[PDB]
């Protein structure tokens, strides 16, 4: 399938972010879509029995927190595990790319 338009809204929380696949384009659509059950995925990752449970605290694989601010990940990559990567230790790129405000995350 084909990567959608730029400027995509994540806001299921008060800290809404940009997704742009554009910035994204040299991974493969499975390394965030992971298959499920042995179909392809597409699903919002919040949809309800995935992604769903809120709760900041929780360690579960339902946390959305998780998913997207742990910064260790063995199976499928998080937003920060990822952008930890690419940051590494250059501080700018911390900044635009693991920063939790003023990053390009969380303007
Ligand atoms: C981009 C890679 C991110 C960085 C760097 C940080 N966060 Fe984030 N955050 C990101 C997404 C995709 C979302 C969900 C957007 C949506 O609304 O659907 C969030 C959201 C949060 C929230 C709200 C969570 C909730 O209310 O359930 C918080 C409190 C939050 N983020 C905190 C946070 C902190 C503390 C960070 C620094 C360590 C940080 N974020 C960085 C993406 C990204
Ligand atoms: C990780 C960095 C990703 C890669 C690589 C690709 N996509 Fe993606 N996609 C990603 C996120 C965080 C979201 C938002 C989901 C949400 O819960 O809001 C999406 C969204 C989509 C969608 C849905 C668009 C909509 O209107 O709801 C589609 C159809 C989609 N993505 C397709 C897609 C394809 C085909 C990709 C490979 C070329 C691909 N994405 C890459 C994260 C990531
Ligand atoms: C419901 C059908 C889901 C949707 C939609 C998305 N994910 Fe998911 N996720 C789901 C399951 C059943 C699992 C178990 C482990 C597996 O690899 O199958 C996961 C796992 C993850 C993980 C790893 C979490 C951990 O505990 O280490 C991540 C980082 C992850 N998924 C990310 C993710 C994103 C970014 C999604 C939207 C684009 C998404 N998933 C959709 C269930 C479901
Ligand atoms: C590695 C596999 C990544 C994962 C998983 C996610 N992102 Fe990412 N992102 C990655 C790189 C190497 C870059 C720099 C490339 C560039 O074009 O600048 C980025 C960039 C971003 C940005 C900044 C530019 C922009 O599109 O606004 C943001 C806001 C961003 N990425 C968000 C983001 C979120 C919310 C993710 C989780 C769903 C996520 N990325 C995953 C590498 C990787
Ligand atoms: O954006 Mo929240 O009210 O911490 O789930």
């Amino acid at each position: 399938a084909e990567a959608p338009a730029d400027g995509l809204k994540m806001e299921n929380t008060k800290m809404p972010v940009i997704f742009n696949h554009s910035s994204h384009s040299s991974y493969q659509c499975a390394d965030c879509h992971h298959p499920v059950d042995g179909k392809e995925n597409l699903a919002k990752c919040a949809t309800a029995g995935c992604h769903d449970v809120f709760d900041k605290k929780d360690k579960s694989v339902h946390s959305y927190y998780k998913i997207i601010h742990d910064r260790k990940a063995t199976t499928v990559a998080t937003c920060m595990s990822c952008h930890l990567e690419a940051a590494g230790s250059d501080k700018d790129l911390k900044k635009e790319l693991t920063g939790c405000k003023k990053s390009k995350c969380h303007p």
